[PDB]
């Protein structure tokens, strides 16, 4: 019926970005930037830190908004709209925290990148560098 809003998070420490590699569709076996869909009265921002807590175990410290992502998909009947906010700061040690969820992890150097890469990844990286 309508466009969905979710969130996504760039995190880049020495020319490296970690990726989790997503094992369920869509996008199954894509490598691409955390985050996930907004919940009803969150603020956009709330949503990036939770979702990054939730997934990586990871708490997200001064986050600031990079670019907005289109995610349109008509076969597949999907509509997301995704802030992707950029982060080279945080607490804690970054980690698979739902086995089920993600299969692997890991930093990229931005030239030397996984593959195959989600969507959401393609477009955030042409806007970091």
């Amino acid at each position: 019926e309508q466009p969905r809003v979710g969130c996504g998070a760039a995190i880049v420490r020495d020319g490296r970005i970690l990726l989790i590699k997503r094992k369920r569709a869509p996008e199954a076996g894509c490598w691409g930037l955390p985050g996930g869909k907004v919940d009803w009265l969150e603020p956009v921002e709330r949503a990036v830190c939770r979702e990054i807590e939730e997934e990586l175990g990871i708490a997200l410290e001064r986050a600031t908004l990079l670019c907005v992502v289109d995610h349109i998909d008509a076969a597949n009947g999907e509509h997301w709209v995704a802030p992707v906010y950029l982060a080279h700061a945080f607490s804690g040690e970054p980690r698979v925290v739902e086995p089920d969820r993600h299969e692997a992890l890991g930093w990229f150097a931005l030239d030397d990148l996984p593959q195959p890469l989600t969507h959401a990844t393609r477009i955030a990286l042409e806007q970091v560098t």
